[PDB]
């Protein structure tokens, strides 16, 4: 045959295609939150963010840049024996509400340490979230075998300090046959990874074009959400471990690299 593979599938395995629009609307572009990232560290669209979580984490402006067409967030060795994962996360000025959708094309660093996209407005107490990634492929915990090919995703729903969560995660093992990313650590080649946030209840996650897990909010979101990456560590065996210091000074292992993101909003046509 003189066909592609691709051709035999609706899915966009490279990303750069949304979902099938419902009848009656249609999707455009939301450019401030869209970036190839051709053109530097676009501060009208994005802001480094630095509020720490928990030890060993210290995040720092220096910690991400834009350089050779992608956005990056490295983690260096620091010398507070509290404060030593020095690390970075970049968050939109932007705020977005469904009908929309985002995706975003990642590599991750190779080191023991959540890689992730997510969208939240609120704090410990109230928020509404996505996380369409907190991805590890390098567990250091000894207790994550499926970790390099499972995409973590989850959202949560808080209110008063009453927590709805449920995960949908999904496994890039379990992708189609034709898919050229199917089985390949998160690592290895850049993935995409997308969520269809379809109204106040329905999200639908998409690894590599294909439908991924999905979750339903026990609550109506209500709340519209910035978009955000960043790369953390951990003394826990649910993040898949503490990352190996030693693995800090390897640049080939440590910087998590976004080569894209494209977000749109569905709208009537
Ligand atoms: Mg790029």
């Amino acid at each position: 045959s003189h066909h592609h593979h691709h051709h035999g599938s609706t899915y966009d395995f490279t990303g750069n295609t949304p979902p099938p629009a419902p009848q009656g609307m249609k999707w455009v572009k939301i450019s401030q939150l869209s970036d190839e990232f051709n053109n530097g560290f676009n501060t009208d669209k994005w802001t480094k963010s630095l509020w720490n979580y928990g030890v060993p984490v210290q995040m720092k402006a220096e910690n991400s840049g834009v350089s050779d067409g992608k956005l990056w967030i490295k983690a260096t060795l620091g010398n507070d024996p509290e404060r030593w994962f020095e690390t970075s996360r970049v968050m939109s000025k932007a705020q977005v509400n469904y009908p929309m959708y985002t995706v975003s094309r990642i590599k991750g660093a190779h080191i023991s340490a959540y890689n992730t996209f997510w969208l939240n407005n609120g704090n410990i107490s109230n928020r509404n979230e996505i996380d369409v990634i907190e991805n590890n492929s390098n567990p250091s915990c000894n207790c994550q075998p499926d970790f390099p090919w499972q995409m973590n995703s989850q959202y949560f729903h808080v209110v008063n300090d009453d927590t709805k969560r449920n995960k949908g995660n999904f496994d890039n093992r379990e992708l189609s046959d034709a898919n050229p990313l199917k089985g390949v650590a998160w690592n290895e080649e850049y993935h995409t990874f997308g969520v269809w946030w379809k109204d106040a209840t329905h999200i639908q996650f998409y690894l590599d074009g294909e439908p991924a897990g999905s979750v339903v909010s026990a609550r109506d979101f209500t709340r519209e959400l910035n978009i955000i990456w960043d790369l953390w560590t951990v003394d826990a065996d649910w993040l898949g471990g503490l990352a190996k210091k030693e693995h800090l000074s390897n640049n080939n292992i440590n910087t998590m690299k976004i080569d894209w993101i494209h977000t749109y909003q569905l709208v009537e046509e």
